[PDB]
């Protein structure tokens, strides 16, 4: 009721997603997630029974650990949700068909399922069974894709039953493209290609960028999720806040097992020797920022209040120093 | 005594050409098992890495018991016979002490283990019909991920570990070489791995002493990459009775998996229906425009140590040729 009045807001940056989660019984994602199919029309297009699509997103927000205090369900909500807002900057009208956004979109949503809440790098180190089934490469994101598809067998679970066998296919492919691309070690290589797109953008009259080969349509969508995943620090500060809280929760909790352990504890997990404020200053200037700027042009000037938003709390965090 | 003639046959373990289907019938089936062990013993590999001989043997017979008996191609004949030839490709005149014994190791361990557990269908096979190794690797390089898995994962059983009394670093180095080499065996790699190969020799460079300069890792595991990728496609390098036996094997596994493919309706892949194979005109395609193209590439790296095996080559697919 009062849930119904917070996801009235599910098209506008900066939607009060904890409170979502409180209201929702803790089902952020699969409430969002349901919210963002009707909003655009998904169910009919796709011929998915809503029962279907709420025993599957269920499922999968059950997968998302409730113990993990960063990469859970609420992150999968948060992830989705933006995403859906990014489709629908005007610069990007109507860019992608419908099944295109479907794969954004389911790809948001489950880009993080099973985190245990420790890194690819930790994984690797501590010989873990993740590590040895994925040789090291994409540990992490490779296990979520495997979660999120292997969960489409479970009973009614297959929102996808009633697409075409080369719909699924070609939504698989594009949903494995964009999930192994959220893994921040390919940031940079990422980056590099997005601004390569810059330098030669093409846009009609009304303003809808050109892009005509699937090469360059998933590498947006790639950069698409990966800002929604890069997304904490332009959300208004309450919510940004929140989200640094949690961060260095889960980092912190790293650190105490790798001291456990006698590992090297990793950047940023030492609770003994952090700087909280000066690391967020830092993920901004060297990170957020140069890929919001990119994207900013991309979309000119569909993404101005976002970027505004990230350069008001870069100068607040700075003040806390 | 069969161990006489066993051993006999062993001595050929440098050669082009060994009898590996003869050593596998006069090892029990254990040609794997007994060519990993010679060849670790030819090279000082024991030694050099203090590898307890009871630990080797315990490995070995366990990763060989991993390839399947009931597979044609794709089993542990072919595991051995990967290794053995990457062992001589290893020792050709033109890379004389350019490879750490820690990338011989590598080499030679990754050859042995990069086929295990294969089931005897193509990673299109397992993508097209939803398989459980196929959702598990998001349909890249399935096979060869699993591979790599299952040899790894075999060194934690029992007297397994054929690595511990490697350094920390060692282990890390082997481990990424290792990685980087069967992940390359995956067909779908082969186009870019060839060209990247025709620039090196394009760009070679080769020492005062005459063997190719080696300068940076990205250029050593590009050599040990196609080294390996050479090995698994030297059949129609070999002698033609050898070569005559490996394509009955692979002709049998891929008309196994055509039946399987013709039940479920789905359409038979290329050469895999045993109604309408045309078995000589496939080599002589798979020669000209696979197996040729990348053995006289390497030909050129190494030139002219690999010219009888080019001619040999040369020679078989004219033959096959010559039967259409
Ligand atoms: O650190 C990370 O490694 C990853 C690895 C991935 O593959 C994906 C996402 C992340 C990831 C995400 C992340 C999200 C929010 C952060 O701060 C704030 F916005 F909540 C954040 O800050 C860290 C990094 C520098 C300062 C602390 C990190
Ligand atoms: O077909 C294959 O797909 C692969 C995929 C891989 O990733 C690695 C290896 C192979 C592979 C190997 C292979 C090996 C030997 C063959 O012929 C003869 F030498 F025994 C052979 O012939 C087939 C293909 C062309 C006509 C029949 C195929
Ligand atoms: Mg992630
Ligand atoms: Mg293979
Ligand atoms: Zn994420
Ligand atoms: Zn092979």
């Amino acid at each position: 009721d009062v849930l119904a009045k917070e996801l009235e807001d599910v098209n506008k940056w900066g939607l009060h997603v904890f409170r979502i989660a409180e209201l929702s019984g803790n089902r952020p994602l699969t409430v969002i997630m349901h919210t963002i199919f009707q909003e655009r029309d998904l169910l009919k297009t796709f011929k998915i029974p809503v029962d279907t699509l709420i025993t599957y997103l269920m499922t999968l927000e059950d997968h998302y650990h409730a113990d993990v205090a960063y990469h859970n369900n609420i992150h999968a909500a948060d992830v989705v949700q933006s995403t859906h807002v990014l489709l629908s900057t005007p610069a990007l009208e109507a860019v992608f068909t419908d099944l295109e956004i479907l794969a954004a979109i389911f790809a948001s949503a489950i880009h993080d399922v099973d985190h245990p809440g420790v890194s690819n790098q930790f994984l690797i180190n501590t010989n873990s069974e993740l590590a040895l089934m994925y040789n090291d490469s994409s540990v992490l994101e490779n296990h979520h894709l495997a979660v999120g598809f292997k969960l489409l067998q479970e009973e009614n679970c297959d929102i996808f039953q009633n697409l075409t066998k080369k719909q699924r296919q070609s939504l698989r492919k594009m949903v494995i493209d964009i999930v192994l691309a959220t893994d921040m070690s390919k940031h940079m290589n990422l980056l590099a290609d997005l601004k390569t797109m810059v330098e030669t953008k093409k846009v009609t009259s009304s303003g809808v960028l050109l892009l005509d080969n699937y090469s360059d349509r998933i590498q947006v969508l790639q950069n698409m999720v990966h800002c929604a995943d890069l997304s904490n620090p332009t959300k208004p500060l309450q919510l940004y806040r929140q989200w640094t809280d949690r961060i260095m929760e889960e980092f912190f909790r790293q650190g105490d097992r790798e001291r456990e352990r006698g590992m090297e504890i990793s950047p940023m997990c030492d609770k003994h020797n952090a700087s909280v404020e000066k690391s967020q200053v830092g993920f901004i200037d060297y990170i957020v920022h140069p890929l919001w700027e990119t994207w900013a042009d991309l979309v000119h000037p569909d993404a101005q209040d976002i970027l505004d938003t990230l350069e008001d709390n870069r100068e607040w965090y700075q003040s806390t120093i």
